């Protein structure tokens, strides 16, 4: 039983013809026409029961905003003695964000009843009319907008945001907490200001938030290592507790609970997402930041949720690492897993500090040599960048840094060092490995062979030679102790963040050829590699092509599977079923992000064709592993750098769909919607350009939305009467005409409208290739657009009195601010 629910709605015009009558509210009291209504006498009586609008160029638009989810069946509208000639019925969710149900639509006679049905009732809290084009140039007349359908009365849910999806979360009684200048947070132990440091990084800037420590502070975080959220898991339902964290907030006070100091990261991050998508503006916003009012308890699936990067095939800096970081930090990813060594690179510094006895290898020449290589354009007769590699490698003292940084946002290192294939770097960095085996061979009296394409797939460490495992033994103590002293600077506790796991590899021997025992060579060196993990009281981690070497690798190892079905992969199940084994995924298909994100987009095609958002998002790995929930360690993305020469162009591959990823290591499995995922995606990209991260605009995300946020005015320079008063973030902008800025200007004394300057450094633009090519940074997201208006000489120096009025209008966009 549907009904007129624009008796409950609260109406809003883009303007109106007179401040007496004819207002908005007037198309929404369920009023049949007048006798006559096309009489001037009956249309133009002063107390008409009609909307007559604003004048000038339109858009004219009527908006109704219900008290709840309404479903709506179809949309009635009697036209006045002045009808639209072209409009459209828009929804928002949140008011100021429309997008369109029904174009083309025309009134064609005066007093007249145009009905839209939707074949299927929509669900709304917002509906509204635009109309570009009128019949007379008489402001437009509406008697009335039916929107005839059901309402719901639920509130909007402020938890509606969260990625990933939490385990628990529902709305508390009461007021929001609102963060003042002086918010102080008290911390049960120091290894939660890690948590504190994550908050304080983004809300300084953003909102001038110290967040100090201090002692009974309303922000309470409390370490609790039994905390309990089995309360909220359901029989179907499966979490790793490490990593549970509660949040219970009100108008005082915000009390966070955390199984451990990472589980702190994660409830920070919550709070960060809950305040909103602005926290990491560059500028000072007007507006003061919020935590609502909540009840959560959350833990993630599973217990390994990674990304692999690749700087073998082109390094990336220290400062670029921190950005990835700081983004899989954001969805409470907790694995960095770094590719080091390759054919086309080594990218750490290796010291001949603390060598075994009687070892003289020079390790200096690994990083020397083997740092100064990179993936070779020429070696591709394809789309791939001009551009050869970036050559490089973090130092010893970057890499320590590089973990500790990694550790502070609650991501623990697992290096890779692969062998015995993708191993060339290797063999050109040291003579000492050329030797035994070994493929191929250096040139006579060459002690390194050459670094030439005929070397790419075929490389082999000598899987027979003692110098081999002497060589990885050094590589892995350094390593070790690199990351001990990250953590160590780190504040983070080993116990936590030191991942007691190393990556040996074994994937595509000799793919491309080479010297022939690809078997007995496999056996051989994971047998050998294997024990000097299970020496230094770590799990073995090779890739599932390795598994000629199941019986050989220790017992209890990890397999990485990213090519074939796993479920049918007899070395899988026995390695899991046989030998007390665990699995991470990485099928290529929902993981590898090279796998190009889309049909209109220029990458690889092999795994999907496009792997898209719905590939990364739509998959189990429980069930894609073939075997049980306890076996399944969780997922790991992968960044491969063949085609990645900058981190824009990493992250156009690497967002959204990491956040994808993300609620598949962090959600269960029966919590998870693709769609109600979709929707959130239009906040993480407006959290997204704040950061100034990159990210495909993927066509299959419907969710693409504009915000405004005012800036504080009185922290900004003045020059020339011209100051920045507000910022408009929309993905997608090739520039600033489609919307329209307006400001006026009133003080306690004197109305009068400011020129604003709408400014984008930077337009939308999608890949661009040259010569066939792929350009680095071809790709790149629009800026967030600033908005300055310019004050007349008379108010450029009277002190603050002056409140603004902002107006921004689009098709798809409206909002008016006031401070
Ligand atoms: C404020 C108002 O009523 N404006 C309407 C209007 N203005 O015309 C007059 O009121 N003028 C007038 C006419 C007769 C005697 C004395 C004065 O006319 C617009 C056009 O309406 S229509 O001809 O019926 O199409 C109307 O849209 C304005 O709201
Ligand atoms: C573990 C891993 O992924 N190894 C390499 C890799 N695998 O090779 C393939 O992708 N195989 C293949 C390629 C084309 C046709 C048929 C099979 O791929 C990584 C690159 O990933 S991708 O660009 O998304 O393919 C590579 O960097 C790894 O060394
Ligand atoms: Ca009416």
């Amino acid at each position: 039983t549907v009904s007129n629910l624009a008796t409950m709605a609260t109406v809003t015009a883009s303007g109106r013809e007179v401040s007496s009558g004819f207002g908005p509210e007037l198309a929404a009291d369920n009023q049949d026409l007048p006798d006559n209504p096309t009489d001037k006498s009956v249309h133009n009586a002063s107390g008409a029961s009609r909307w007559s609008a604003d004048r000038g160029s339109g858009p004219w638009w009527l908006a109704y905003e219900f008290p709840g989810e309404a479903t709506i069946s179809s949309v009635n509208i009697a036209w006045g003695n002045t009808y639209a000639t072209n409009y459209s019925i828009q929804t928002s969710d949140d008011g100021s964000n429309w997008t369109d149900v029904k174009t083309g639509l025309k009134a064609t006679a005066q007093a007249q009843w145009v009905k839209t049905t939707f074949d299927t009732p929509i669900k709304t809290r917002h509906i509204r009319m635009i109309a570009t084009t009128k019949s007379q140039s008489w402001s437009l007349s509406v008697w009335e907008m039916r929107t005839m359908g059901t309402i719901s009365a639920v509130a909007t849910d402020p938890l509606s945001r969260l990625t990933p999806r939490p385990l628990y979360a529902q709305s508390a009684d009461g007021e929001a907490f609102e963060l003042k200048k002086n918010t102080c947070v008290s911390v049960s132990d120091g290894s939660l200001l890690p948590a504190v440091d994550v908050m304080r990084d983004e809300l300084g800037t953003s909102y001038g938030l110290k967040l100090a420590e201090g002692t009974n502070c309303p922000i309470t975080f409390t370490l609790d290592e039994n905390l309990d959220v089995t309360g909220h898991v359901g029989s179907a339902q499966s979490i790793t507790a490490d990593e549970a964290y509660t949040i219970v907030s009100d108008a005082d006070s915000v009390t966070v609970k955390a199984r451990s100091a990472t589980a702190g990261i994660w409830a920070a991050q919550t709070l960060l997402q809950l305040i909103g998508p602005w926290t990491n503006s560059t500028v000072k916003l007007a507006d003061v930041a919020f935590i609502p009012a909540v009840n959560i308890a959350d833990a993630p699936r599973y217990q390994w949720r990674g990304v692999l990067v690749d700087p073998a095939r082109s390094f990336y800096p220290l400062d670029e690492m921190k950005q990835m970081i700081d983004v899989m930090s954001a969805y409470k990813m907790n694995t960095l897993h770094l590719h080091l060594s390759e054919d086309e690179g080594f990218r750490v510094e290796i010291t001949n500090d603390g060598r075994a006895d009687g070892d003289t290898t020079d390790y200096t020449q690994l990083a020397i040599k083997s740092g100064a290589i990179s993936y070779q354009s020429a070696w591709t007769s394809n789309w791939s960048p001009a551009q050869d590699g970036r050559t490089g490698y973090w130092t010893q003292s970057e890499f320590i840094e590089l973990v500790a940084y990694a550790a502070d946002h609650g991501i623990a290192i697992v290096p890779e060092i692969d062998g015995p294939g993708h191993s060339f770097s290797l063999l050109h960095g040291l003579a000492e490995l050329n030797t035994g085996n070994s493929n191929p061979k250096p040139a006579a009296g060459e002690d390194t062979p050459a670094f030439i394409q005929s070397a790419q797939g075929r490389s082999s460490l000598a899987t027979d030679a003692d110098i081999t495992y002497t060589v990885l033994g050094h590589i892995m103590d350094q390593l070790d102790g690199m990351i001990d002293k990250g953590i160590k600077a780190s504040t983070m506790p080993a116990s936590e963040l030191k991942r007691m796991y190393f990556h040996l590899g074994g994937d595509e021997l000799f793919l491309s050829g080479g010297a022939g025992n690809k078997t007995e060579r496999l056996q051989e060196y994971l047998g050998r590699s294997g024990a000097l993990v299970k020496e230094r009281d770590k799990t073995t981690i090779v890739w599932n092509d390795g598994l000629d070497a199941v019986d050989q690798i220790p017992e209890g190892s990890v397999v990485q599977h990213w090519t074939g079905n796993a479920a049918n992969n007899a070395s899988i199940q026995k390695l899991l079923n046989q030998r007390n084994g665990k699995i991470i995924m990485s099928p290529a298909g929902n993981t590898y992000f090279p796998q190009r994100p889309g049909t209109e987009t220029t990458g690889v095609t092999w795994a999907c064709g496009a792997c898209t958002t719905s590939n990364f998002y739509q998959w189990n790995p429980t069930s894609s592993a073939g075997t049980t929930e306890d076996k399944v360690l969780g997922v790991e993305d992968a960044l491969w750098s063949e085609h990645l020469r900058s981190l824009n162009d990493a992250e156009f591959l690497m967002y959204t769909r990491m956040m994808a990823t993300a609620e598949v290591g962090w959600t269960q499995q029966n919590r998870k919607d693709y769609d109600n995922w979709n929707k959130r995606v239009g906040d993480i990209a407006i959290d997204l350009m704040n950061r100034g991260a990159n990210f495909h605009k993927a066509t299959e995300v419907t969710s693409w939305k504009g915000s405004y946020a005012a800036v504080d005015a009185a922290e900004q320079k003045v020059t020339d009467g011209k100051v920045l008063v507000g910022r408009y973030a929309e993905p997608g902008l090739t520039g600033t005409d489609g919307l329209s800025f307006t400001a006026t200007y009133t003080a306690e004394g004197g109305a009068v409208n400011l020129p604003v300057t709408p400014d984008m450094k930077q337009t939308y633009s999608q890949q661009q290739l040259k010569n066939g090519r792929l350009v680095v940074n071809g790709a790149h997201m629009n800026s967030i657009v600033d908005v300055y208006v310019t004050l007349p000489s008379d108010v450029l120096a009277a002190d603050s009195v002056g409140r603004l009025d902002v107006s921004v209008s689009s098709s798809t966009y409206h909002h008016h601010h006031h401070h």
